[PDB]
């Protein structure tokens, strides 16, 4: 029991003194709202480190001495801070390599003869956009007059992609891939009492669908689901906007994003590595309501005085 | 000096094992944007305690032993958790019996000959709505065109008839009563010095009304009062929404808004059980400008290792 | 080392009892969508300070005993409170003398032939306004149809005035004043390593522009400056409202408010009392991309048990 770390910089961010003078981390994989988010605290003998490249790319590898190191991903700085007394500082750095947190912000608006997320992704954010090569793997026909009036180019994916249109969106910034949800890679792992250190296992009654109603085109109706994944409910209908031709399909994003609040667990573990946003959780070993399966929100690994501390929060996964 | 409980949950929630497995409590009396709530603490001898049924109704009664139990409400689970090593459960419960976080949320309009706060609630609420039997105690000459374009329905009650048609609203969830404030029942109390934990007795004149101004329909008038329970001041005037004939009157909606954050008291108090969110409070034995009526806005009842801590929390009430 | 302070009331706010029965202050200098705010704690032999009026000025001075104090602002009284056991206080004060937090709330609209921030606080606010000496020293060409529609007159000053079409305006509301940023006034200050309690030099890199633009009139333009004080970034373009002449030139307005954000200082002192909102520091005796000129935000000025924490807030001053 040994962690260690390789923190790659790919050039003159600090010659390698990043080895010697870390004080803790952060990590997180979060696809909603966010990209992942290193933290750093460096150590100063009245000044030793500079400032570094506000934008230089960092490669962080995790795990233990004696084992494989684990694929963490890739960060760009952005906020640096200091501090008092022990002269500390915050060296964050969030996703994307090619574009960190500047030269996004790019905006315009599509046609009619555009397939939506397929003309929105993969066939318009390749030409110098916010993070080129993310696609989307679902091709539905999509014929309607569809466009970004005035959004922020990373809340355009939000404001009438990936939340509202979103069918179950993951736009997960690092590696360059915004998918949906419900396990489109094959990635299952079991959990029990012996590994775990603590727990915060919600639910929620408040957020229940029974149905799920949308609006449509003035010349309005209504496609609904009637089971979402409960049979002991009977009625709820929720309305929020209007739409044209997104929401024939998109009541199956309301089915999720109301029972993803139905269950959700928040477990501390010890330092695996083996824990990202796209792999269910098969919670073994527990009560009789808990057991299934469970798609992980985020995964916060630290380093401190006292080892890891690899928060995972889940959502329930059906 | 000793308290205890009778958790009737009138079925197979768990086979009285509540009695046995306590660790906390807390209640509410909230009027306002939430119903009551109560909280349980039980433990698990690696696992003794099922899951309940997610709406069983529960009656809970608090009080001494050796002492009649007081009317402390009836509720149903909505939401549940877990803990980490010493395994706990968060058993929550709302206000309502026959209806609870569920099939609440059908809405619809009205039109223009409906008599406001009587059809919108004694004659519009019987009809398989939100909570059946609660009714408004207003019956004032409405005949204006009113209707809920889409709104949620316990919001509805809120954007149109219970906080900006309010005049005094309570709409308190529990017992299926929403009434008006200024003390509807004749329910008196007294404290002191040698009853009280204590206190937060707070003032506010950045919330200070002098006068009260609306607005009408287009064809825009006001009509004011010139006395909010204050003659140190002379003008303010304030607007917010445009209205219809719903503002003719509602001017003294913003009478109590305002100054019910001008005085405010915040009081702690061992176990009583004789408050509740109808009820005026005489603080006696206190300094020159804090002796008066306070309508108790909430009532904090707990169980803890310690004992009860019933949190008064009040409005000026003039 | 031995502070002390001198409460003028000027009147019978209460007879000078203030100096024997402090416990606490805090002071601030907000430009910022406050004003200044003093605390007080006063002790209670069950029952020796009456509550004062509810709207008297208080004159304060603060410094150390064998020193000159300095000046440190007038307040008058709004807000009071209360505690439990030790019987507290919280005799709070706003900034403005001849209006405190009452007499402000009278609006209106202008014409076109109306020069902004001339005819809109030196000429308009000394008719019976929300505080009527202040000024603004911008004398701009403008002739553009502008008016409030239904703001609240002190954020008739942000929606319309020091924050939208602000170009680096203060609305600093002490001392009736309310000027642009970047140094109208010639005052300098030097600080080190030996003086110095604590800090927070924190930056952020969310938050840069590279160009700025905005919008015009519809028969829609834009007029953009290059450099926002950083030659390492090329493209930025961000939009949020329209304008019909007022951002001809208020692109030097988001000039500011982002960058204010790029550099932001927090470092605890202990007691000076020559540290104000308009001042600007020189920070030397710290590390290289840290040396340079910052613009005072907050001086937060207090009393304890300990002493003195002026704790100063900034921004970049570039």
């Amino acid at each position: 029991m040994q962690p260690s770390f390789r923190i790659v910089a790919d050039g003159t961010d600090v010659t390698q003194r990043l080895n010697d003078r870390l004080l803790k981390l952060t990590l997180l994989d979060k696809p909603g709202m966010e990209s992942d988010s290193l933290t750093l605290r460096i150590d100063d003998r009245d000044g030793q480190v500079a400032l570094p490249r506000r934008g230089a790319v960092l490669e962080v590898h995790l795990g233990y001495a004696g084992e494989p190191l684990m694929r963490m991903g890739r960060f760009t700085v952005d906020t640096l801070q200091w501090a008092g007394p022990p002269d500390c500082l915050t060296v964050t750095a969030k996703a994307g390599d090619m574009r960190g947190s500047g030269k996004t912000i790019r905006s315009g608006g599509w046609e009619g003869t555009t397939l939506a997320q397929v003309c929105r992704d993969v066939g318009a954010r390749n030409g110098w956009r916010v993070e080129c090569p993310l696609q989307v793997a679902i091709a539905r026909v999509d014929q309607v007059n569809e466009s970004d009036y005035h959004f922020v180019t990373r809340l355009a994916r939000q404001y009438d992609c990936t939340a509202k249109l979103a069918e179950g969106m993951l736009m997960v910034l690092p590696r360059q891939s915004g998918q949906s949800a419900t396990g489109r890679r094959i990635e299952p792992l079991v959990l029990g009492r012996a590994d775990v250190g603590s727990f915060d296992v919600t639910f929620d009654d408040r957020s229940l669908m029974r149905t799920v109603k949308t609006r449509y085109q003035l010349p309005v109706e209504l496609k609904n689901p009637k089971a979402p994944a409960t049979a002991m409910g009977e009625h709820v209908d929720r309305h929020l906007y209007t739409s044209r031709g997104e929401a024939e399909q998109a009541a199956k994003a309301r089915l999720a994003s109301f029972s993803r609040s139905s269950a959700s667990v928040r477990l501390e573990l010890p330092g695996r590595g083996d824990l990202f946003a796209e792999r269910s959780l098969l919670l073994q070993g527990f009560k009789a309501g808990i057991d299934g399966e469970f798609l992980i929100d985020s995964v916060e690994h630290t380093y401190s005085s006292s080892g890891w501390t690899t928060v995972v929060q889940c959502n329930g996964g059906r």
